[PDB]
């Protein structure tokens, strides 16, 4: 009685936090400045326990006289991965970032086809301590990806890393067909636009950054001015008290993979997968589902609600993990794709089969190296043991 | 090289399996009868690893002459736990199953708003083995809940249970309301309806089973006739080789406790919860979340899309479970959420106040055996350590 009254209670209680820790960047429209306006709260892991909040309130104002879009309300949905680079003596940061937008049911995006490069320069003051940053890598729209390394310039970081993330390109969100005229960021190319922010450490001081964000050449730069006041000196900021990254996170080896893995599917390269092109996958496979079919099969993974299949969207339906048993049956009916004589062993012409039917071409002597790197026995095929200890 | 190849291949193949594997139960219009047709896949899991394939036919036919509901294309998305009866020793199931409508963006529907008794009655011929099945429990629409414990009134079963399970009352399916005119078997009702079944077995036998489903009184009774041919002796169903249940599936407790916890924000109980029963339990908790921020709460959790939590969504919602950090830092905010001054103690005062204003009218006892089942060092009030060990 009481541990049911306990129980049900703490579940409405948390019910109520995750319904409302949405960590989403909400974008509206400001129309008085002709550009646009957004919101958004950051969660930082403190150090062995408890959430530093950072409170973002944003402000984006176009830099050149050419007319631009302003979006209806939407939002961006953002995955970030901060690493380390062992070769480097220097205080550093390696970071991975998908952006993809949604929440909706021009010539600046002509500059954003491919993979672009991207600088970035930051000089900062938090608490009188005045420091630099310098960061490069690439961008690419397509799949809002975005991949840099950023190098504290002064020497060593007086804030940790993951506070300079959010300051540290939206241009590069990948915005879905249905909603490409309501990208701000895009159409505000060449000549870029003026990011501005506050952001507010919970409990603590605040940091104000502008920054232009604008094509010099083809580089995407991104210059910013940040000014950090009020932070306590043994708080969380100035203290290094926040962790660096998340655990239970994919590695960029696992990225990769899905990476490569969803390029199969990805036909024309446009960063998403239609009900076309995996109909075409499974039918180079033998399987030829219908139209409808094909629909409800992309739906049960829509998530942002577009038609189709993002990378992220990819992404969170391969690492979801299901029981240790649907594990098992899953890569035993992929033994079953493999094997198409159903003969109990996997040859190489099999492999060879499945792999240019999916769209990759390979050599006899790849083949054979993958065979050769499964074949356990020696017997110059693969059967399911064999199979199993190479997908586990 | 090889290892990427074969990781990013066995990648593409699982990702086929995952969207291709849907166990939904497919509905569309059969004018002609002037009733429904349907079409679905049922995975059942065999001892020591495989699956045997079930796959489903169906068709509905209106048994009285009054005027129907045909569908437009969509289907019913089905959870099933499978239990035993620690003091029955008679070959039996007991069936929990929650079943809810999906797929779209009557007189008899209003003989569903509460909850009804069902009666079930099968005679089965698998084989040339004579068998009769006999069920009871209740249904209730509203939540597309159905709880019943059937019994072989003929000694041994010769058949697995979950071969079962779909032959032993879809009239008790949640439809939300803009699919309330979808409902074909609740408008067929009280006369009621025919349901024929042809189930495959892969590699097996089949099943035919003709079934009337209708009011006989306030009673839903569903009487069933089974047929079952083509088996083989040794084969998963004869030889009795499908597993009963599956591992990692939420305790009855646990489902019951997260019902109480959805009924504190079900507040016309009508089974889902909208933005004004999220902003209302909100509200008495002190929190005043917007209306346009009630609604982008909701649409991170509702699946199926219509604007509202049932719950089989709350289900999914408060059953995903995250990181073991993300756990810890949920129940310090929930801490936060009952120790309402801050000092650190949640009072009796304080939980008091946070169930009254959930919706839970509990008197000074019951609170107080609540403190006291939670007081560890006996000081009248439980801190926080005292609340986790509570809380896991
Ligand atoms: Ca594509
Ligand atoms: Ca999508
Ligand atoms: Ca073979
Ligand atoms: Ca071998
Ligand atoms: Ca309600
Ligand atoms: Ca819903
Ligand atoms: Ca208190
Ligand atoms: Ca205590």
């Amino acid at each position: 009685s009481s541990r049911r009254k306990w129980n049900k209670t703490g579940h409405a209680v948390r019910a109520i936090g995750r319904l409302s820790s949405l960590e989403n960047v909400y974008i509206k429209a400001d129309k008085q400045k002709n550009g646009i306006k957004a919101n958004f709260k950051i969660r930082h892991n403190i150090e062995d326990g408890g959430v530093q909040l950072a409170y973002h309130y944003q402000q984006n104002t176009p830099i050149g006289d050419g007319p631009v879009l302003l979006p209806d309300n939407h939002y961006l949905s953002v995955q970030s991965k901060l690493s380390k680079d062992p070769n480097e003596k220097r205080d550093h940061m390696v970071l991975l970032e998908f952006v993809t937008a949604a929440g909706i049911t021009s010539k600046g995006e002509e500059l954003f086809t491919g993979v672009v490069p991207i600088l970035v320069e930051l000089d900062g003051d938090v608490n009188g301590h005045k420091f630099s940053v310098s960061g490069e890598g690439e961008g690419d729209a397509t799949y809002g990806k975005l991949t840099l390394k950023f190098i504290c310039t002064t020497g060593k970081l007086p804030v940790p890393w993951p506070t300079l993330v959010t300051t540290l390109v939206q241009c590069f969100s990948r915005y879905p067909d249905h909603m490409k005229q309501h990208d701000f960021f895009k159409s505000a190319m060449p000549e870029g636009y003026i990011q501005e922010r506050t952001i507010f450490f919970k409990d603590d001081g605040n940091y104000k950054t502008r920054a232009e964000v604008k094509f010099e050449g083809d580089t995407l730069v991104n210059r910013i001015e940040l000014k950090g006041i009020d932070f306590k000196e043994d708080g969380n900021i100035l203290g290094h008290k926040l962790e660096y990254n998340l655990p239970d996170q994919l590695t960029e080896e696992q990225i990769a993979e899905f990476k490569e893995a969803f390029s199969l599917f990805d036909k024309d390269g446009d960063g998403t997968i239609t009900t076309k092109e995996l109909g075409t996958v499974m039918r180079s496979l033998g399987q030829n589902p219908t139209e409808a079919e094909l629909q409800d099969m992309i739906n049960e993974v829509d998530a942002d609600g577009d038609g189709t299949i993002d990378f992220p969207e990819f992404l969170t339906m391969m690492a979801r993990k299901g029981s240790y048993r649907d594990t098992e049956e899953e890569i035993r009916e992929a033994f079953g794709v493999f094997d198409k004589d159903g003969n109990g062993y996997i040859s190489a012409a099999e492999l060879r089969h499945v792999m240019t039917n999916l769209g990759e071409k390979l050599t006899d002597e790849e083949v054979d190296e993958m065979i050769r790197e499964a074949d356990i026995d020696g017997d110059g095929q693969v059967n399911y043991e064999e199979f199993v200890q190479m997908m586990t």
